[PDB]
RNA sequence: GGGACGGGUGAAACAGGAUGAUCCCGCCGAGACCGCCGGCCGCGCAGGCGCCUGCCAAGACCGCCUCUGUCAAUCAAGGGCGAAGGCCGGGGGCUAGAAGGCGAUCAGACACCACCGUAUUCCCGGCCGUAAACGGUGCCGCCCCGCGGCCGGCGCGCGCGUCCCGCCGGCCGCCCAGGGAAACCGGGAGGCUCCGGGCUCUGGGGGGAGUAUGGCCGCAAGGCUGAAACUUGAAGGCAUUGACGGAGGGGUACCACCAGACGUGGAGUCUGCGGCUCAAUCUGACCCAACGCGCGCACCUCACCAGGCCCGGACGCGCGGAGGACCGACAGCCGGGCGCGCUUUCGCGAUCGCGCGGGCGGUGGUGCAUGGCCGCUCCCAGCCCGUGGCGCGAGCCGUCUGCUCCAUUGCGACAACGAGCGAGACCCCGGCCGCGGGCGCCGCGGGACGGCCCGCGCGAGCGGGAGGACGGCGGGGCGAUAGCAGGUCUGUGAUGCCCUCAGACGCCCUGGGCCGCACGCGCGCUACACUGGCGGGGCCAGCCGGCGCCCGCGAGGACGCGCGGAGCCCCCGCCGUGGCCGGGACCGCGGGCUGGAACGCCCCCGCGCACCAGGAAUGUCUUGUAGGCGCCCGCCCCCACCGCG
């Protein structure tokens, strides 16, 4: 459907900052991967899982566009001069 | 002139029309009225004031080195003005329109809507003297934050615009202090319990009652003034939370609608519900949220009706007792029956008898004394905490008047910040693939996520196309806070208080009844036929599952072993629109099963009821769904038109 509780949200944003460097903007496969891997987040379920990483990939897209707020993403690199 | 309707309403009907209506144009008559400009403009003591032209008197404001010199403020009595309606006497007569009449609507409608229409509405002269006559705020006078608009007059400045900077006067808006019960006022409702500028009027809980009785005024209608007895415990103001609205605005759902489908209410019958009857026909529940529901009533179950055995009276005190407490029996009757009772005489042995206290038990009452479990509100999306802020306070913000979502699901903001429950997540089933194991298909995992493309949208997210077993909540379970005088004391070693307790409401036996039938209605079943009924044959399921041989038309039965699945449908024939071979209620002979016991259930021959698709009224439903077809379990000695599947 599209019920994105806030569970989602906050964990997608939370994983995507931390690990803008092992995703990418459209692939469902790696940033499942990811998310399945235990040094970054405990999913307790696969379903959740699912959506988490469906929700990253979207977020990361916006982000790649153009960047998004809430995310502290490191562009301080870029705007500091 | 022209030729058929016109008027009016939500829709219509009364009045008008070939004697020419409605409609077009032109002329004539009379009487009202003064439009758009028309306003947080203005004038006036208030009531009130809007055509052109002319006349008469008046008024506030501003400007001033004009005059006088306290001449002032407020007021019983008294005087004058005073909307609309109304009255007297005269004029006038077009619009509207009290009264009246008539058509509709309604149960009624003498009212609201339609049409006709008198007084009145207009002018002169004169009475009346009331209005939510309201800013619901008396008049004179002083001080007082800030910002702004409009009207009239005067002055200053310049770059000369009907510019901007001021003064007086008036009409308005917002508002800091302060005030207040608050709404709110703030050009005071401020400067007041820190409670004294001057004058006048009014009020003292609610009704009775602005009534009675007097007086004054008035043609009248009526106005001014104005009690008591008696009665009563609240009546009122501003504000808060809910509920409600024939209020507005946004959303949603086949227990709502649109489009359609299948039905019920029509008959016969099964079952439950009220009424009648009876010895009894035991009782709970009555809109959704009672009525095949409280899991199949010949005995039990079982409570109710007519009759009879037993104590299974625990445990304590007093007395008595083996020189014999209590308990059983042949014959022969009475008795439905039994040593139940009776005419008698044999037994047994303290396991006790009687009285006084005290127990046990009871489908006995109260569900309006309770627990627990269900139902409903709710096929809902809502509910709250800590710190902080606003209010004297009940309370409010958080917890949203924007955009999305099936969803308080989210985005984005905000005197709020930060959390939690519910929702989702979660569990079972199914569909595709892999590994392993394997008497019998069953254990562990992968897979789908609004992920890809295109359009939009800041965003959350919306529409289309793909590829894919499956595409956007696939079917079920769980189920928030708060609550109902909802149901259950007849489910229980769950229970408070009552009532019964040795001719028992305890327990056990024999019969009867819960099923009786002039009547009203609730869920179902069978049919009304040819898109069919009968006869013969062929053939496939799943929850899951037991069979051979021999008798008998069959239903069933005697023996003996472990083995195993249907209706619709399809093919060939008969019948031929006839209440007929559709339908199978009712009744008359007969054969069997269960059981201690048929009133119960099966089979055979004959008889062959209502019924031609069902009035006012009403229910359910979106894919393997409706509908049609059958098959298993539950309760059960026998039996399913019921219920779960
Ligand atoms: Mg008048
Ligand atoms: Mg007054
Ligand atoms: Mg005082
Ligand atoms: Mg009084």
């Amino acid at each position: 459907g599209k019920v994105r509780t806030k569970t989602i949200k906050r964990a997608a944003r939370k994983i995507v900052e931390n690990n803008y460097e092992s995703l990418k903007p459209k692939d469902f496969q790696n940033n499942k991967a990811i998310c399945s891997k235990r040094n970054v987040a405990i999913i307790p379920s696969k379903r959740l899982r699912n959506k988490v990483a469906g929700y990253v990939t979207t977020l990361m897209n916006r982000v790649v566009k153009g960047p998004v707020h809430g995310i502290s993403l490191r562009l301080q690199e870029e705007e500091r001069e």
